[PDB]
């Protein structure tokens, strides 16, 4: 509901159906940075850990001196809507933005930002 | 060859516009056939934070790039020209077999080299 | 408390113990299978994404044809103890093993088993 | 060479003791300065799921077995030596600068390569 949020989503959703359907590339994210920003990115899919779109933003926030991101969501291809991050995105962005929030889905699939934490209950800390 | 000269000065510029850190230390730029740059920042993470090749890898495709022509990898601290990981290039080979990597040769300067020359009968994935 | 859960932590905890203190190989993992067997293994640090020491022991049962693993633990070097399961092993124990049950300290700091699903809520289902 | 022919024969028979699967499809074995031969199976997942040398490195280290000398990995429904692919290259190059890998040559039959060979102009890890 929230405007920050609808707009998220509508970045990495535009940016995921703005290119050719892909099994390589077929998710694309958006993360929010607290100095005013918005910063997205697809998914490279390889067995030996392509990053998934997630992985992508964050070097590419990092690339312009981005600093804190608080908020990120990830939207598959084809009209699948908003996709949880996977176990190794939320143990990156634990690690390196611990204060950021994830967009999910709740049990009646609506939009809803968690804490990363929540995310990853009893985490490992590097 | 000036597109080389051109990568490598857009990674320069990028590395050297973002703080020093320990977590992004490495920026990239690649060109696309139609001739755009994309570049990208290292994403450190022991459970395999991209390197700075696949977050461009990801930017490129989230601009519907299409195929890439040639990659350089810059590293902070003055380091210059660093050669392309074990995985970078397999992924590389896998997502953009046409595609060049700029490495320092044995006078320390910079030249462009095929995908395929640096991982000699190379893995092809199915 | 219990027999499996105490034998499970001791097998791990000799595994680790047993070899040269190192930082490329300073965590072991122990897990049980539904057909009687135990397997461990370290983990292997690489910024690629060297493997956790949990799916050094998921490769070591699938060379044995272990099958369904019920239970798995990972303990640090150091006498650091009881380690949790990062991101990224949570994802891969969900999607290759979703009934097995994972080793984690509770507020007490006690040795409890806990669902692979309780420790990746919400989960990308691949 | 005897060494060889014994590493491709225990892979061999390791792929060929496992039912068939898209999760469980490589075998590796590798033999230590000490003469020991140590074995696994790779561990199929997008994070980065560890390719069958990359078990039997943990595998290794679990037995302190020290420096490896050679290592291959045979596929599964009868396909034979598998070139070690980039990632594993990185990953034995940094561990285990030594080792030798066995690959296919021109003729297609069995022979051992350093791995410096098979990355050229390699990076190195700090
Ligand atoms: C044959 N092949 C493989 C196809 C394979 N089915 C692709 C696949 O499953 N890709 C997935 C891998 C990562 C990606 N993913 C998942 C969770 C996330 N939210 O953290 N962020 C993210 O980017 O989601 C993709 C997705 O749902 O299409 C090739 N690409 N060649
Ligand atoms: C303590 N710590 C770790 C520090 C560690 N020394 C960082 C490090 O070595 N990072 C490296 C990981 C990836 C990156 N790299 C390497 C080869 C490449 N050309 O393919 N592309 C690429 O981006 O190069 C970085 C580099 O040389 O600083 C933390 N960040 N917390
Ligand atoms: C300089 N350097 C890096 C040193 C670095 N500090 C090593 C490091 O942090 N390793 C960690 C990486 C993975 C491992 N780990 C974590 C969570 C797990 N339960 O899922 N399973 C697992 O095996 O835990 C190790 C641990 O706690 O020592 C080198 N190795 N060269
Ligand atoms: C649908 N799916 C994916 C199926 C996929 N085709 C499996 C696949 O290609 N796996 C490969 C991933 C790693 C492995 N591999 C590759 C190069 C190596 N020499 O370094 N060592 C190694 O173990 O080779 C396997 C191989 O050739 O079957 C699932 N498992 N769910
Ligand atoms: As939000
Ligand atoms: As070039
Ligand atoms: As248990
Ligand atoms: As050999
Ligand atoms: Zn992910
Ligand atoms: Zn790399
Ligand atoms: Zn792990
Ligand atoms: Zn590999």
């Amino acid at each position: 509901l929230s405007q920050e949020e609808s707009t998220l989503i509508e970045r990495a959703t535009a940016t995921i159906n703005s290119i050719p359907i892909s099994e390589d590339y077929s998710v694309a994210s958006a993360a929010l940075s607290s100095d005013g920003r918005i910063f997205t990115g697809v998914n490279v899919y390889h067995f030996t850990g392509g990053p998934c779109a997630e992985l992508v933003v964050l070097g590419t926030a990092a690339a312009a001196a981005a600093g804190n991101l608080t908020c990120i969501v990830a939207i598959g291809n084809e009209n699948r809507g908003i996709l949880s991050p996977c176990g190794r995105c939320r143990q990156v962005l634990l690690d390196l933005h611990p204060g950021i929030k994830a967009i999910v889905k709740d049990s009646d699939g609506q939009p809803t930002a968690v804490g990363i934490r929540e995310l990853l209950p009893s985490g490992y800390v590097w």
